[PDB]
């Protein structure tokens, strides 16, 4: 009872922000257009999901995330629009805290190309609950050609003990 | 990055399926100052969205989670929107946790007279006096939240207590 | 033989519309009830209360009602602050796609202040979906001002 | 005391496009799957929970969003588009459709049509709701890993979703 | 040509009961088997096993079953504590609404004795089921009847 | 103004798929000092209703909200109940987080079941592992399949 011993590992977690882009173009039809001050969203235009793993946890599908996870635990953020960024391209350009705990390390933009993607990376390095906010930048595409729509932000909400 | 974040005035509806209270708790408190408990399970809670806010939408107990400084305005009603028996809130309390939400206060609010005619469709049925309780979210942390409503049933045109009945919900500001 | 006394049931419905959701994204909406602008179920919840073989998605605009072939249905609708500052007050129910599970329905008046319900009775089996119209009010110095005229749909299904 | 006239309240009904996204935890599936088929026309069966649906809103069309399941309810005349991706959005492993079939039911939906998207290149498999009912409807998908920059196949899956229209 | 090797799958349900919601929701409740006492889906959960096609609302009370037709299901009840202290015992499953989606149950012994409610979707369509119950409680290392109870639940076959 | 809010006592129902974890993890550990690691999605949790209680119903995370004070009482079975295969917990002990919880005591309910009680003695998050034997039923015997742990999220206020 007292020798029952657990593997116990840092895990890497996967989440995708999947965001309704032609939702947000009806709702908000005249968006900022300065990256520094971008427009607010509510979490109801988009999804985000994660991978499993124990210790971890989530309301799959809500865009508020809800996310739970293990102090140590590395995750990486990336977006894209329900046609993965074919015709209307969401594009994460920042994440930062919001509310609450620094339960997350600095995020760091990471980039892979090959199509260029782009992950933001960190770590629950503090118990707490903190509230990070994802400013993208929206796109639309015409003659083939991409044009900026605006820049919003959300807010989503994580844990870790 | 600016996102100018400002504290939210967040909407909280109680809905209470009375008919249930009624046929679970037939012989409930009748004084005021010791309701009868009910389980989360009686009723439903909304709230509007606002960044930073979430909860389990629809049920009884909330989980609601906002920002430290957000606002949160509650009022309760039944199925039938008060039109039948009426599910009326008189105190909101700290059940369990910290004191994440000042003590709540209540408001009165006089409903608007009515549009003109031009503006209403002639398909409307369209006086009434609402109370709403009103806090704040100044702490860290999770609280439990206790609160107690009368129910009273329509009896000829005229309400009569049944009972005095209480909810536990959960809440978390960051 | 096990007796279960099945007989029809009397839901009552309650449609919560986020007032504030709407004018905020429909900023400019229909003024014309015979032509009402479309929201997304994103923008409400809908309760019912519960009953021997009834289900839902409770809280979600789109309602996923489940219930038996006799049963009576009765809605409502209103605000997230109770139509005590804005007001959502529907006006109609209409079909809007699949089979006709209920009657046409009917504005039932509910006196002392005064409200009103929208009532039908499931007497078919299938899946119909329904669209419900409202009109939204702002209330400014204790007076009413037409918003919009708005409509939502939503899902049901008898057995 | 307008008058509104309850018979001409016209909600012009159109048809809708929905987009429908796949998310696939191939992460989970390698692991739990770890000698799948590799033969394409004889794809190996993984559970719904191995991956995450999502779909656009619109009037009359609703679904269990996450769900790997879906279950979509839609209008009879809408369009769907599928497309499929991994949770880092197909950059190391990829997840990639090749086809939609029907697996129980009704058939709700004509055969699938692939669709290229160009302007990476992007394929959606895209069908209309052409009559009331329920489908329960197989896809299949090859899942290409990335080791030390080398792509090559793990092996071919599908999951089974579930519609319905009205 | 893409072959799925699509077959009948085997489905486990478990009605897990809440007793001690019900005994004080219900200080009265039936003590005849052929009538019994309807109780809210609130007070279970139902919980399934996962196979391709097959999805419910995991831990609903009603289910929300959507199954292919040809699967066969089997349902067993349970209490919180796994019927070592209150029990919630099955006695029969009959259609309540909807079309015939399942044959008749048939109640399978097993053996530290235990039953399952077995049947077979043979049909497409929409059912509703009724499943009654025995709840008893349990006093001094003994058991005595509380009541017989049954709830609702919705399953779908395509 | 009253409320006698009393100290709750909540049965917590581990259901497990045995099926799905035999076809996923096909060569599990067989020494019950080192148990193989299954996510939450292989099971469910489910727990009684209670003023202040509430959880994710059905989900194998639980993520359970309780009152300081209340008391947890845990016990696991398969989708069938245990009359075939046979899913049986036999520890449970902090992963992550607070001390929410007392050390959990096995007890004995007398045909014969385990649970394994605690109570909430802090405020705060704690993860909880939870280590089951797996068997399987070989004809009317028992042959013993691997030990396994989940990990689920429990808070009390």
């Amino acid at each position: 009872p007292n020798s029952i011993n657990l593997e116990k590992a840092a895990q890497s977690i996967q989440i995708l922000a999947v965001i309704d882009t032609n939702y947000i173009k009806r709702s908000h039809p005249n968006p900022s257009l300065n990256a520094q001050n971008p427009t607010s969203i509510p979490s109801t235009a988009l999804f985000m999901l994660n991978g499993h793993a124990p210790g971890v946890s989530s309301s799959e599908g809500n865009g508020n995330l809800g996310l739970k996870l293990n102090v140590g635990d590395k995750v990486s953020l990336m977006g894209t629009s329900l046609a993965d960024n074919s015709g209307d391209a969401a594009l994460i350009y920042h994440v930062q805290q919001y509310s609450g705990a620094q339960v997350f390390a600095p995020f760091t933009a990471v980039t892979i190309e090959q199509q260029v993607f782009q992950a933001f990376e960190s770590v629950a390095k503090s118990a707490g609950s903190e509230y990070l906010a994802t400013s993208f930048a929206l796109y639309t595409r015409s003659q083939n050609r991409k044009s900026l729509f605006g820049y919003f932000f959300w807010v989503w909400q994580a844990a870790a003990a």
